[PDB]
């Protein structure tokens, strides 16, 4: 764009000179040495003696016809012989060379840059998020304070890579974080504070904190910060989940005092290998099935679907109702014990989420934690010999191996289901071209940090139109009334009414669920609506759906 | 510069220009008996080096035929090859020693005068720069380490040279003898190894900033004409402006600074605590509370419920900014006085919830800002 | 390999040039009523685009004229322009990609064949390579180290690949279905990754050299085909020579190999002592006199005079030399079975005064070396 | 050299190509179209269509004489304007800048490479070295097997650079170890005793190591090294003669037992402020003083010469001698204490020199030495506070500031001279560039790394072709017989007969000694000479002299 403006600037200047030189050329034939010349002849002697050819059958005689002759063949050898390749090699080279031996720091960034994401600190985490939104051609722009990192984020690409100081306001000046579309903190508990009060005195732009520590939650949306994503706590929790012989319910939120949402792992429950329409879940239990996880896909429960040993329940419903589903599975076996190997954030989180239930488990590190001090380790060395035997790996029921090291990971589901072929091991896979190898080691699952956090951080990203609305909003649930029996959603005109808004149209007798249906939609008798709205419109609902 | 290189070419160039031409014309006439006239041997010179060739006036004569060829040839050599060749070995050859090789500059020009050098550069020596800028003072920053040069170099409001700052032929090649004045920030036994070597140089004023103010004695023997004390100057702050019985003051962090503050509330004297994850390495005249501040129970171990004020002293701005939230957030009333390292964290300190905040780059630069004005 | 474009260029440089003789003629008739031959037309476009322009053959119209425009400024633009542009943008552009800034081969080409991937490079491997170049295989190397990829670089009798060892993507691109063999030479819980990432894709031979003979089963379990417990042999080597009632035998270096020699002298069984600066992180069923072995008192302390046998197991080939010197200049006759980490030092070793020495890069590459050739 | 002949071997191709194309011109000319043009004319017309000048005054008419022209036309084209720039910026560019931008290591030595001086491990000690001789401009090869040094090393030159594996004897093979003048070791000790007998499989190179520990010595001489020099035992010994209140003898070497060379510092003793001549040295000792060392100068000693509180008097004579100096001294104070800051190897040889005599002394250091267990040492850093003043630093004599960091040697001369004036202070210097700081910051005398150890392996290297010849050998001592009273070195023929050498020759009553005496030089009377020889050829001294 610059350069090549410059570029053909410089042939309209030649094109203007060689038009000049074969009017002064016809006009000095002329009036010198009284020769006719036509403007073909003209331009066909100018390019001659530019282009240095020089045939000589047109030729002056007189001085001034020399000097002329001679003007004319330096401006050729000057703007064709030495301009033209040096100024090529100035605006063309310089760039190409310079900026491809010697690393330049993006320092900046355009002013016209708007609808970007911001991306602070960058891991297997946010390197994921990258690269499954780099398919949707999302505009990243990645920004760190280290300069062997910039360059060689630089050439896996991707993304953009800004070099600054991600506190400095200056900084941030230059990222255009007023016209930015979200931005991800995934610094450290103090960097990611920083970083929010920064940004709030400049902007309102959205930011997603991803806090070190879920104590620290609080303290990061006082910074500012409007999402805040606990990734270690929720890590830990689905190690856990899963780290159980029999599956039990967990509770992931309870908004409104009466609504909840809870998520079950199939595996060890009686509706393992059963069909969901065959369990009868939402028959015995009245609750909803919103979805059914399985093998990284977030799939519509259909009656037809199998649900196996790997499968997991999203799940919807009052308070006696999640009650009645976990009197359904409905015990849990007795003496269990589950060994959590390796006691970092994640296998911490791990422990603590099996001392809510509670369930027996028992910690192995190989050195104290620099953070806990409310669990028990058995200080050890995973690896060598006769270590997980002396801890009495022997009565144990479970095996959370939870490394920060997935090749010891691997080697560890790999020797610990050669030894106890039966007991049920959860394996940590910190890269996801790991996540393979740890099943084909023997882990009955595996929880990958990348892919998980990633899911989040997207969603997050992809309804953050939503995302800030539904926060701070209660989702709920209502019986469509039978006024409604046969209208279209948008004939019912519910949202320009109430404020609400239909986001899952289940049938009367059916375990099948609609979830976003377009207004197009005809509604049925019996249906049941579940909808999202804040908690004011929820209250003037009933009202203005009975008053019109 | 490479200009007096080229144009000088184009001097010999326009010499034997005007010799081929005269030349031409001496030929012509007693080889062929032909008579031309000066622009007609200007005009046939110049159509030959340039190889256009017209071939409207040539020569028919042996002697002439030599001649024209050794013509031809001083064009292609002296327009086609030296030309270029100059070119490239001229000013595209510094261009890679400077653009695609970082080049340390380790000398300064023979009549430099009037600059400032600076020892040990940190975001107070940092600001100290871009806040006499108007003065338009020549500063120049020496570092011994490669690759600080090397990030000092890209971004510039100031000079950077590389080399050993305690090197007496260093020191010479920095035009010391003809500087304005030097500030030493750098360690109090280098600062004795610096003033030392200068002083067996010349006697340009030298402002150390010294690291413990019992070695300030120690700094104005070596050969320095002002000493600042910057953390006690700090600490003092920070103490000063947590008081203005029951009353207690937590001081988060114990170093330097933090053991300065902690020395100026036993003048009072006012009740403190010092709470920090390291013993300190210099001191050993304090009682510290051990333990990781952002851990969490030490904060409400130690009691920070029945304490009146508060001072974060780390150095990391991030650290402070976390400690000052979380205080602010358990106490909302409670005195917290905060520490910026840099003046870029200031203005978030106190949106953290301090109650003020003491800049060492703010407070640091402006002393050593009046010691070069008043010098 | 640029040639392809080169001489295709060539091609459309020929067509032009007969393209411009053919109109030439096709003109020179038509618009003047002159008759060329065809050498005329070809002399005549040759002379003008290389700008000669002997102007013996011109034209007297003006579509005579365009047209030798039109030949004039295309042998500016695709003589003078796009042949020296071509020139630097096709084998100039890799020159810099290659040798001025280090460009790392991410991958084999397709068509890649019977080619023996090595994981893992070290005095053992790299002797390995050495020792079959005969056979003349194409050995590849893959560190996931940029460092070392360089460093691998400038020497070579093998091939460098860069990237992670243990990805599916970078296994891909090695053609590891293609392969001869692979030697997986990285730590236990990198071997296990190793084999069950290869064997998701393929079933190519692996020979995995195991750190800890235990851990031999579960590497057959990810998919070795063979499993190569070397320190367990190096040190029942160097066991076998220390020996073939008041016999002691010295083991300088509590190593995995050390180890494994006093796990054999236990079977003879013979008594002997275990000398070493640190505990071993691996094992806890040995008895180590700890101290360094240099320092001196160590060895005259432990009681090295009524010594039979000594057996040196350092990690350094320059230790073990100097080690050897010094038990040779105390006792002239006492046994001294000493290791050679490279095979450089083998012949120093004996010079020292060492009565055997075993060479971990000769037995390693001999077995690794035997166990591709009876494949 | 390479490349410059190939560029005028191109142009040896350029001028027969003119040759040739000029003859065949003037043969188509005549052959084909019956012109006869003359020698000047082909090469005029050859020279017109090559550098594409074409004046078209003499062309061809046939076509044969077109395919000719059109042949020598792109003859020019590919030889001056493709070839010609190409074949330069492949040979003269490629080197120019990849050999500038990307460090491109010596791997290797030319075969014909004689006599250079083999230097591995470089230091301030080698650094100097080789500083000191490159002055002297000898062909001086540092080896090294750290690439980012090799390049640093290439920055400042100084010598030359290969980077390769010392002890690897392919790697020597290439260095021309065979032919080398000499090698200085000054690797670990494991290292040198590796590299020496490394080299000793090759050749028989004479080797100087720089020897890590006194013990270890003996070693490395069986590993095939030449000579030994421990540096920190002569170092802290140096340390430690200037240390004391009064100077005392010190005894270098005891060769034949009956001859020995010590060495005296001038500060305490009585010879302080006096002349040569005045104190009477030789007179009351019957000594010979074979030099004054004062301020990095070996002088030779006059009466004129004034003795000053920082000389070093270097002596010769019997065992007797010695001692009778020793009286003249002749006492030493009492209750003397010193204080040695840090604890190294130079700070611990200094405390061994001290205890040799033996004299109380306080050791002081901030950690346990790795090395050694037969010293008591203080533990505490000499920089904080009162820690010099709990160590008793108050009743102290004398302090060696020994620290491996010049700075802090620097700031600790400082700080004792400004409390105790009084007190002796010695100082190291790591660097000669801080040596004139330390004087100037109070230390009475101060002894640098550098430069002593660049003397004596510098000496070890000048005087190499009689090192090993006086090696093994014993300097001696006798009157000058009255036969040759009045005879000339050349005439005596002392060599030819005895075979022994005259290396100095000193008057009757005169301290003014003649060192390394000129064969033209007339004996006289009553003179003393000094003589180097084997232990055979000192016996066979007196024989052969009174047996002719
Ligand atoms: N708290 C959150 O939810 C959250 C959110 C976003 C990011 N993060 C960040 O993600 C990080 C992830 O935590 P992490 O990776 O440090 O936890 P980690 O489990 O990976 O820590 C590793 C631990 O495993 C142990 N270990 C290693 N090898 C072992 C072996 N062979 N045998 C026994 N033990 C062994 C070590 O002792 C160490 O304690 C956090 O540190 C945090 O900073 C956290
Ligand atoms: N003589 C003077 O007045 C003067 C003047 C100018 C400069 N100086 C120099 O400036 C330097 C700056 O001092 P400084 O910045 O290192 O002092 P500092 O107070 O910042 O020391 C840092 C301390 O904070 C603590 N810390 C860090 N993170 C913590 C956490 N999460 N929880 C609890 N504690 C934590 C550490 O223990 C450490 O001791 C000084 O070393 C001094 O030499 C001195
Ligand atoms: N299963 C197998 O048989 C097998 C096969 C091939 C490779 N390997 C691997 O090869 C690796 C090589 O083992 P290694 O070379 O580290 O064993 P090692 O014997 O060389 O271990 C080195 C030890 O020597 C000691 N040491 C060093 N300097 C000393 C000194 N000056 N004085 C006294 N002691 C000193 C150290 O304490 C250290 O423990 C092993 O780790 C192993 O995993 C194993
Ligand atoms: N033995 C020989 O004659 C010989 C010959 C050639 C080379 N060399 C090499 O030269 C090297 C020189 O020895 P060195 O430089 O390691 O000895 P060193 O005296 O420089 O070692 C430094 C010591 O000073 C102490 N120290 C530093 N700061 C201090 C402070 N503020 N207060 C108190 N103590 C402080 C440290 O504890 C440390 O022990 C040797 O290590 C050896 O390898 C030796
Ligand atoms: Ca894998
Ligand atoms: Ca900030
Ligand atoms: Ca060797
Ligand atoms: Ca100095
Ligand atoms: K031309
Ligand atoms: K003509
Ligand atoms: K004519
Ligand atoms: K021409
Ligand atoms: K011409
Ligand atoms: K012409
Ligand atoms: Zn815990
Ligand atoms: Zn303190
Ligand atoms: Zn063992
Ligand atoms: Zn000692």
């Amino acid at each position: 764009r610059q350069n090549l403006k410059v570029l053909l600037l410089y042939c309209a200047f030649l094109l203007v000179m060689l038009l000049a030189y074969a009017s002064i050329f016809r006009y000095l034939m002329w009036h010198l040495e009284g020769r006719a010349y036509s403007f073909m002849a003209g331009i066909y002697w100018t390019i001659t003696v530019m282009t240095t050819l020089g045939f000589g059958d047109i030729t002056f005689e007189s001085d001034a016809g020399y000097l002329f002759a001679s003007i004319v063949t330096v401006s050729g050898v000057i703007f064709l012989d030495i301009i033209l390749p040096f100024g090529f090699v100035s605006m063309f080279l310089a760039p190409w060379i310079e900026r491809r031996l010697r690393y330049h720091p993006t320092i900046e960034l355009p002013d016209d840059t708007r609808g970007h994401i911001l991306i602070f600190g960058i891991d297997p985490i946010t390197r994921t998020l990258i690269r499954k939104l780099e398919s949707r051609n999302h505009l990243f722009v990645v920004v760190t304070d280290n300069y062997d990192q910039a360059l060689h984020l630089e050439e896996q690409e991707g993304f953009k890579v800004v070099y600054g100081s991600p506190t400095d306001a200056h900084v941030l000046a230059g990222l255009r974080v007023a016209a930015a579309r979200s931005i991800i903190a995934n610094l450290s508990d103090p960097d990611n504070a920083n970083l929010c009060l920064t940004v709030r005195s400049l902007c309102q732009t959205p930011i997603i904190a991803v806090v070190k520590e879920p104590v620290h939650g609080e303290l990061l949306r006082l910074a500012g910060a409007n999402q805040v994503v606990p990734l270690t706590r929720i890590l830990g929790r689905y190690l856990g989940i899963r780290a159980t012989t029999c599956g039990a319910l967990a509770h992931i939120l309870d908004s409104f005092g009466n609504l909840q949402i809870a998520e079950l792992p199939v595996h060890g429950t009686p509706f393992a290998g059963k069909t969901i329409g065959e369990s009868g879940i939402r028959q015995r239990t009245g609750l909803s099935i919103i979805g059914v996880w399985e093998r990284g896909s977030l799939t519509t429960p259909q009656r037809e679907t199998v649900l196996t040993e790997q499968s997991l329940l999203v799940l919807a419903g009052t308070k006696s109702q999640l009650a009645a589903l976990e009197y359904l599975i409905g015990e849990a076996p007795e003496d269990e014990l589950i060994f959590i190997i390796g006691h970092g954030r994640i296998g911490c989180a791990a422990a603590a989420f099996l001392d809510r239930k509670p369930v027996p488990f028992i910690l192995i590190d190989r050195q104290e934690s620099p953070v806990c001090n409310d669990h028990v380790v058995v200080y050890g060395d995973a690896t060598v010999g006769q270590t997980l035997r002396q801890a009495g790996i022997d009565r144990a029921s479970g095996i959370i191996v939870t490394t920060n090291d997935d090749s010891t990971n691997i080697f560890l589901t790999l020797a610990c289901r050669h030894l106890h072929s039966h007991i049920r091991i959860v394996a940590r896979a910190n890269g996801e071209e790991n996540v393979d190898q740890l099943y084909a080691a023997g882990a009955d699952f595996v929880v990958s940090n990348a892919s998980v956090g990633a899911n989040i951080l997207g969603n997050l990203l992809e309804h953050k139109e939503s995302a800030f609305l539904s926060e701070g909003m209660a989702v709920f649930r209502r019986p469509l009334p039978p006024a409604m029996a046969g209208k279209t959603i948008a004939e019912t005109r519910l949202r320009p009414l109430t404020g609400c808004s239909i986001v899952a149209i289940e049938a009367p007798d059916r375990a099948d669920i609609l979830i976003s249906p377009p207004p197009e939609t005809i509604l049925a008798e019996g249906a049941r609506l579940i909808l999202i709205g804040t908690s004011e419109q929820e209250k003037t609902f009933d009202q203005t759906i009975a008053a019109r």
